[PDB]
RNA sequence: CCGUCGCUAGUACCGAUUGAAUGGCUUAGUGAGGCCUCAGGAUCUGCUUAGAGAAGGGGGCAACUCCAUCUCAGAGCGGAGA
């Protein structure tokens, strides 16, 4: 039940090419982002000028083992 | 003996093109600017010469006449000159 990618380097570079193809809003922009976020994790929403709160984007199937 | 088969990406290429950008020549045309020159004369100014007003002096002495000093405008001859 594992994700079997054949060659890491070439598929990695190709998916980076796909990501650069699919860059919907470029670096240097300001975004009102709506992220899917459950109710119970609102208890850790801190003062954003008081706690650092960074947002990092992911790629295709970096979630699969 | 590593020579075909089709795929996987990496390495040199053509130039037939388009889109700009740079430079070298070359044809023709346009051609800013200062300088010299033909002019032009906003303006100022110098002398004279008149006309008209004021102050003084000398004289028929009654107005009036003569001479010196300014002011306002003309006419010439000049110079400078945007």
């Amino acid at each position: 039940r594992l994700l079997r990618i054949g060659n890491y380097k070439n598929t990695k570079n190709r998916i980076i090419k796909e990501t650069k193809n699919e860059a919907q809003a470029i670096a240097g922009d300001r975004i009102r982002m709506f992220i899917r976020f459950p109710k119970f994790l609102l208890e850790k929403i801190q003062d954003p000028k008081q706690l650092l709160f960074a947002v990092y984007g992911l790629l295709l199937h970096e979630h699969k083992n």
